[PDB]
């Protein structure tokens, strides 16, 4: 009964639907630090979110989304390991019932408590749903969240949750700046990878970086208040919204850093 995080339908079932979710550029991975090489070739990321034009959050029965609008080259990400330029088309986040798990991509088999995913795609595909058909259609920016001190550049993000609690809810929200959801340092690590939730299509250049962010627990615990289910239903949380670290098969992971 549909795609989801459950025992009945998570990601133990998904390849069912989806067999490619067995395939041979699935993500998540895990980062072994030690086995990743640093690639002299690669180039700093450019994060070009100024003009980024925020539009509408939306809780969409598996997580939450922050809508962009995409029409033009407003907020951009190129550079790395990127050749042309990929638009800012939407956020969004996985997080645990525990501090302790949360994230998709782990460090050393480490779990940080949430990953967020701000998901461009290549304009040289002209849109969104035609990048997702190609391996190098969509460049996604992965930044770890551990707690600790709150993320003021957050705070937005929670304070409107309350409003879109249940599956298709939807809530303006525009003005919203998503370079508060940086950390300091844009080192990185990059493979070629998937969508970590159905379709599971391997169209995404990965882009994780090594700096996590913080944000406090009241933040976190405001996350795992949203549902999984629509208004009206029984109630289920939304938390451990995560797809486990599939293999890496023949893949190597490039660090931008020593
Ligand atoms: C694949 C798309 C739905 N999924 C996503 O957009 C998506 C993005 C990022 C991730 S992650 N967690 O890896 O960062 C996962 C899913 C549906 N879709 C298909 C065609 C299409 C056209 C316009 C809009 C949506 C469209
Ligand atoms: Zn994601």
């Amino acid at each position: 009964h549909h795609w989801g995080y459950g025992k009945h339908n998570g990601p133990e079932h998904w390849h069912k639907d989806f067999p490619i979710a067995k395939g041979e550029r699935q993500s998540p991975v895990d980062i072994d630090t030690h086995t990743a090489k640093y690639d002299p070739s690669l180039k700093p990321l450019s994060v070009s979110y100024d003009q980024a034009t925020s539009l509408r959050i939306l809780n969409n029965g598996h997580a939450f989304n922050v809508e962009f609008d995409d029409s033009q080259d407003k907020a951009v990400l190129k550079g790395g390991p990127l050749d042309g330029t990929y638009r800012l088309i939407q956020f969004h986040f996985h997080w645990g019932s525990l501090d302790g798990q949360g994230s998709e991509h782990t460090v050393d088999k480490k779990k940080y408590a949430a990953e967020l995913h701000l998901v461009h795609w290549n304009t040289k595909y002209g849109d969104f749903g035609k990048a997702v058909q190609q391996p190098d259609g969509l460049a996604v920016l992965g930044i770890f969240l551990k707690v600790g001190s709150a993320k003021p550049g957050l705070q937005k993000v929670v304070d409107v949750l309350d409003s879109i609690k249940t599956k298709g809810k939807s809530a303006d929200f525009t003005n919203f700046d998503p370079r508060g959801l940086l950390p300091e340092s844009l080192d990185y690590w990059t493979y070629p990878g998937s969508l970590t939730t159905p379709p599971l299509l391997e169209c995404v250049t990965w882009i994780v970086l090594k700096e996590p962010i913080s944000v406090s627990s009241e933040q976190v615990l405001k996350f795992r208040k949203l549902n999984f289910n629509g208004e009206g239903e029984p109630e289920e949380l939304m938390v451990d919204n995560w797809r486990p670290a599939q293999p890496l098969k023949n893949r190597q992971i490039k660090a931008s850093f020593k």
